[PDB]
């Protein structure tokens, strides 16, 4: 069997070679970088390159945290709860900004502090799928905490006006975060040019392990722990390192970064190949303005089958994809000109044999 | 070089059969247990073999949740943070009792509730390093919220009268949890005689990676989530699965309660051994009552040499340990006969040198 994988926004293939740099820790670098003794201090270079690599890939200095998390989810939870606590409750600023377009992750947690009485204002998407740098300058109060928008949707591959939105926080002197995950890999990514304060990460979009995330926090800006401990990461989040998942999601970032011309000229181009030829078939329009998207992703409509239907029967051939309804294909770098030309065959059959059944 | 690993309450050596299980999921089977297609189902029967395993290993039963963190640090913080908000804000229960032994997880945390005015009794140790069952009912308010109280002490190995306390919370309708992270693998577990609302523990203590744990949950408890976001683990702790690791953890405790008797009968004996042998070199006596403590941990101390210089020296010898200062040598099951012969000479041979030294 040969299977075509097309469900990049899901989650990646662990990059092989990031699956090697990680074995030795598996194996018998198994010592807690917090022990004194030689199978603690050991661990400590291979520690520092990772960070140094996840460092560069976003643009951090030296004066900043990368922080290592579980995953986005922790970061993001971590990020609004964190200014609740700091800046809602003990500075009355009791507004949060952000976007209906967010990930769960984001959203259900403002809900949540929505339930404490944060008020929360979820800027309406636009007829392009899309936020406005104005549209959060409109809605600063000056109780507003915090601004949270997400770097490029994981729907659309839409990407949102972060350096402008950045600049709107920095006037009206408020704190904003990015939840990036969407954008590591596939566009340069670069905490300076966005003044984030807080980005976020996670290591399983860009072929690192399920598990593993990051939170950039800018330079003498505070947030109170959600892991409390004070043991790791200069006491901001508690818990063994996971060793082996640090080390590859650092080599994760560096080749997810040296890739960023190839996705762009390659991956770009299959997933155009793949949206021009699904094009064709009769009556399939695109979902969404089809310029400021991340290179890999495209979501496509077929009028009149409901995509589950589709997709089941892709799952059927040995082709994954997933619904955003639309049917959302998103490639990596592992993807290949054969296996689109297969895609567009397969799903054009497909879309026949769909239409036959409904007569 | 042949080095001895003493080091077992820092952290453990993953088991090379934890690692020959987790590696198909580094490797091809990295599709999202969330995807509908063949690559997210496929995923499903290997952690659903995982959580089994996680649930006989503590006595959980299927109206109980075992949920996936990514560590204790994550279970602590959790049901800390969550029993504030369900219990100590929206119920008025604004007292936590829990113990002066815990872990900085616990008690950072517990830390940071005193500072937004919940009110925490830290019950103080014994002579005998314990606490007792009557100490936590003579401290029970019924604005109590919550028992912690941790299962076995890391420091010096100190078990605590768990089932007693239990009984305790149960006639005193308290929410009962208990940081079990040094008892698995160790001594049996068992939710059910504990009369446990909340059980913590971490996979790094028990042959499996660093960087993921669980939680415990009795049936129809409630704790409102750490991570929002809502899709995995019915809910109650979002982000995408950490699939090796769960595979990996589940196997970990498999293995681990398959040694309970090993870990008695020989473990405990290479323990006794050592001390045995440690309680001779003129004037090194043990730390804390040597009965109730799990069969793995020894605390000696040298008369007037701090811990800190004989562990630096061990160290060189390539024996590591760490301090509790005391001298925290702690066994797993991958130490032999031969390797605490050897460290009962080094250690002497190192003790000797110190004291000349000292002149
Ligand atoms: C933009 C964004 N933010 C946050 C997350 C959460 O990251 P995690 O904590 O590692 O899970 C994801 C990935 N989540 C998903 C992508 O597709 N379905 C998803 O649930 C994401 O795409
Ligand atoms: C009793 C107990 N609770 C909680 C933890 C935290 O687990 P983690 O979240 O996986 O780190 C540990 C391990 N911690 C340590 C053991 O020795 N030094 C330590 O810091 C522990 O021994
Ligand atoms: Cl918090
Ligand atoms: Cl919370």
């Amino acid at each position: 069997v040969q299977r075509i994988y097309l469900d990049n926004n899901a989650t990646t293939r662990i990059d092989p070679k990031v699956k090697e740099i990680m074995d030795p820790f598996l194996r018998d670098h198994y010592g807690n970088p917090s022990s004194l003794h030689q199978f603690g201090t050991e661990t400590h270079p291979a520690i520092a390159e990772a960070l140094d690599k996840l460092y560069k890939g976003i643009n951090a200095r030296d004066i900043d945290d990368v922080i290592i998390t579980s995953c986005a989810t922790e970061s993001n939870n971590w990020v609004l709860k964190g200014v609740y606590f700091d800046e809602c409750l003990k500075k009355g600023k009791n507004h949060i900004v952000t976007t209906v377009a967010e990930h769960p992750a984001v959203r259900s947690t403002c809900n949540f502090l929505e339930s404490l009485g944060v008020e929360v204002t979820y800027l309406p998407i636009n007829e392009h799928g899309s936020i406005t740098a104005e549209q959060v300058r409109e809605a600063i109060t000056e109780k507003t905490a915090l601004v949270s928008v997400m770097w490029a949707n994981n729907e659309t591959g839409l990407i949102f006006p972060i350096e402008e939105i950045g600049a709107i926080c920095k006037e009206k002197g408020v704190l904003f975060h990015t939840d990036a995950v969407q954008a590591i890999g596939k566009i340069p990514v670069d905490v300076l040019k966005a003044n984030a304060d807080f980005l976020s990460f996670s290591a399983h979009k860009f072929h690192g392990p399920k598990g593993i995330g990051g939170l950039y926090i800018r330079s003498g800006v505070g947030l109170t722990p959600l892991f409390h401990g004070g043991e790791h990461m200069n006491g901001r989040r508690s818990g063994t390192l996971n060793v082996p998942y640090i080390v590859g999601m650092g080599e994760a970032m560096k080749l997810a970064v040296e890739h960023l011309d190839y996705e762009k000229e390659v991956v770009g181009k299959l997933r155009d190949k793949l949206e021009e030829a699904l094009l064709k078939i009769p009556d399939v329009m695109v979902v969404g303005d089809r310029i400021h998207r991340v290179p890999n992703t495209t979501l496509v409509s077929v009028r009149g089958i409901e995509g589950e239907a589709m997709l089941w029967d892709l799952n059927r051939s040995n082709i994954a994809a997933s619904t955003g309804t639309a049917i959302r294909l998103s490639l990596s770098r592992f993807n290949t000109e054969a296996e689109i030309d297969k895609t567009i065959e397969v799903f054009s059959q497909a879309a026949v044999r769909l239409r036959n059944i409904s007569s």
